[PDB]
């Protein structure tokens, strides 16, 4: 309900560095690796591409497909690199 507008997240060197060993980008969805996340899962804390999420929820819909657990907090946020 709340969090009308899109939130803003800040990336940390740790993350980039972590994903650096992989050769990818955080903001970049690790689902289709085509578009950014532009979303966030809470209270868990898993990011992903909504447009992709729907695909998951279109096949199941069992909360966050990352922790296969229901979601409480969700909204269109804007991922920003460091
Ligand atoms: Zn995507
Ligand atoms: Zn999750």
């Amino acid at each position: 309900g709340p969090h009308m507008g899109s939130d803003h997240i800040k990336v940390t060197q740790e993350q980039y560095e972590l994903y650096c060993e992989m050769g990818s980008t955080f903001q970049l969805c690790k689902i289709c690796a085509e578009n950014d996340k532009d979303v966030k899962i809470e209270p868990c804390g898993h990011l992903m591409c909504t447009s992709c999420l729907t695909a998951w929820q279109e096949s199941d819909g069992q909360g966050c497909p990352f922790c296969r657990c229901e979601i409480k907090g969700t909204e269109p946020i804007i991922v920003d690199p460091f």
